[PDB]
């Protein structure tokens, strides 16, 4: 039997936050999904957008696991005590501003959910934002330093609505969100790195 | 008999800041209440507001308790030595800027009061800010990661006065502040998460 | 004979920066004085000012004391090794930007002087700033979490000119600086908290 | 046989982050190459530019090496656990804003690749930016404190296309990127310091 | 013989960074000299300037010394491991933005050179900036908390041109840099504090 204090103590003492939780030479499967909350600023001249999204991030780390047969089966853990995937947005032009407490939810089987609210600026196609078909801003996210044999990134499906959490008070409306996944070889390095491309189809609402 | 040094040493040494002070499998009851001090900027086109408020936050942590029959019965404690609720404003568009010393007041029975002055910008309904009925901006606050069996959130009880500490030098005036607690289920997760919705009814002076 | 290394070692090794240096039955007497250096921005529409001042802060901590019959009688100490009063400006709308090295001067009897240069923005009365009688901006400073029995705040007892070090290159000129102690209760808590109100009477130059 | 955990433990335990991995008194050869991603703001009046670039940095540190006959031959390491060259852009007018996770890739033979995305503002020649031949902004990068007997800086670009990773959505387009190795003695100090000058020839599209 | 690792270990283990390296009740002699790199913004209405300068700072700390008959005689050391003079500019209106790695160079006899590149804004006389005589902005630098028996501050000169490292792409040109030493008594305290005043004589380049 463990209480929350015991679980959290054991995790702090033994999770190796700098060690990717790879098992038998297989990639850590990371799921990412952006839930758009607001679009704060758009510039059709510069092709830049300022956006707030929840970055729902999910993966398994079995070194975190504990027998919860007589115990709580989930806890909140500061991310500084956990390994977290080194995800970056490749077309970000500002550093990610995390708006929320930096805590992940860890299940007793080792499943982790880290879902920060992030404000970040992007360079992307803003053309058509003012028309009915709208603009399509693509956001590319992947591990910065782990190639495909170490981290895979997936846009795991749901029925997950588009503007389920998007602000009704925004000047913009979301028409569609699609996720595409890619495998790229960069000039720097010989291995392929996976990314998810998130296409945000949106437009400016008219005053009426 | 303890002096302040002993109380604070004991809190610092046995601090478990990462551990939610859950007792008898009941949620930690957190009270929140926003005391509006200033509205610094409002944009009716973008529906954004920049606000300064004291986020009065209250809860009980029995692991902090000490016998105070012959001791001080209250101390100020760095929040880095305490568990603090992971509250977030859901419609915030900037990160909370804490303007005050990050100290909580702890009572010998384990009651904590943490009341930072916060500057933060929010996405909300700014329409009507210039009519007499004013605008109503809604701010939603709740635990980011603890569901309803772990953290409940409630309005601070004490009969809430609206303009109490609000700046007389602001360009805006407060007409009314109301609160409503909700219980919401999001698609990410199967459990319900509690929030308080704070409705700030305000208008431009003139 | 202690040398500076010994003094600073002893302070650092025994320092309890979390512990208010309450002397028996008494509030720690803190003296505060703002020496205005520059007024960088003024907005008469929003009633906001951006200011730079030296926050002269003085108090006694006898736990720091040492026998200096045959030793240096003063040293500079990082404030992270010292208890420091949790002062806040109640009408501040930005968090204090400290422009100087964060060192206090500690005398062998336990007297401490901490005098940071601070840039901060405030909400206050900017009306009349461009007139002959000028504007009067009031800045309210007090302990954020320590009530009247734990901290008292007074203006430094000197006659002194708080506009003495003000920049000659400023667009503004200071006409007068006055201070008044107040003591107030807040809805949150049953005790009185002390503050100093610093009234800065200033105007634009021609 | 070591697993990733062992490799990272061993590196962390013997991380000598402040020690330049000099061998027998001969300079650490550092390769630098800037991969331009975006040009965000250009001001022809002030001669200032705001740029985003991947700063591909490469060097060898044999103290990091491990036998990978039966082990992973590469790991990602927090740069806080590694010595990293003290490179600075001499004409930068803002501190480097690092946009990416601060991890370097370390090969079992001791080769290190650190490649942060950086946003930084520079002072340089913006004249002609809205002509056809374009502007040429020169960025000078070298070790801040290590002279030529301790750090050598070389452009290894490996010959990969200029506009390769540059945003197609930028307002600007890259015409050409060239590099020059320099060796400058400064008035302060008697030894020479190496730098690479990266010349970005770019324009506004039509 | 010590190697670099030994030197740095020994310094890390025994530097007392909060201890002023006073020897026998003498002041620590600190030399300061500003090498101007750029003038970014000037406002003649508000009397404010935004400047970039190398703040060349030099002093001796005998506790850092080591025998280098058969060892490297200089190392780079993080300033977090060293005592550094608590210098401040008295007319600065922003905090000193350090643009460079925060390393000092330490010689085996205990001489230290710390030379950060700093961007900072000042309140000073901007009048005359677009005439041929130019403006003269005075920058006052001294120890914040150490009086003259603990720290003296002294300007030092080289025969180099003041523009050696001034940007040729600035909108301003430097006409002259001079420096004065002062000893001032403030109201707070009974002791004299030393400062160096650095007078930057500059003007706007021809607009064409
Ligand atoms: C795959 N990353 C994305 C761009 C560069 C590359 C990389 C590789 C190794 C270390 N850092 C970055
Ligand atoms: C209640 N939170 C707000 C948005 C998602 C949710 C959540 C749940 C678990 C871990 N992180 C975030
Ligand atoms: C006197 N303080 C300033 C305003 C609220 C009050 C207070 C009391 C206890 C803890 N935090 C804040
Ligand atoms: C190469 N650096 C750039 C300018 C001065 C020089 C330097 C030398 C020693 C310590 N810091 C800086
Ligand atoms: C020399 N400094 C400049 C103004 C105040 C003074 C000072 C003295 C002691 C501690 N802090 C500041």
């Amino acid at each position: 039997e463990f209480d929350r204090a015991d679980i959290l103590y054991n995790i702090r003492q033994t999770s190796r936050p700098d060690v990717i939780p790879t098992q038998r030479d297989r990639p850590v499967a990371v799921s990412v999904s952006l839930k758009f909350i607001n679009i704060l600023e758009v510039n059709e001249i510069t092709n830049e957008v300022d956006v707030v999204f929840w970055q729902q991030t999910t993966w398994s780390d079995r070194t975190l696991a504990w027998n919860s047969s007589h115990s709580p089966d989930q806890v909140s853990v500061p991310i500084s005590s956990l390994w977290v995937p080194d995800l970056a947005a490749y077309n970000a032009i500002s550093k990610p501003e995390v708006l929320t407490p930096q805590l992940a939810r860890v299940v007793s089987d080792g499943e982790v959910l880290y879902m920060p609210s992030i404000r970040q600026r992007f360079s992307c196609d803003v053309s058509g934002v003012d028309t009915e078909s709208g603009a399509t801003c693509r956001i590319k996210i992947g591990s910065w330093t782990h190639h495909s044999r170490e981290i895979s990134v997936d846009p795991t499906t749901e029925n997950s609505d588009d503007s389920e959490y998007f602000s009704q008070y925004s000047r913009f409306e979301i028409l569609d969100v699609t996720q595409k996944k890619n495998s790229v070889t960069y000039s720097c390095c010989p291995e392929a790195y996976e990314d998810v491309e998130v296409s945000l189809n949106f437009r400016k609402k008219g005053r009426s």
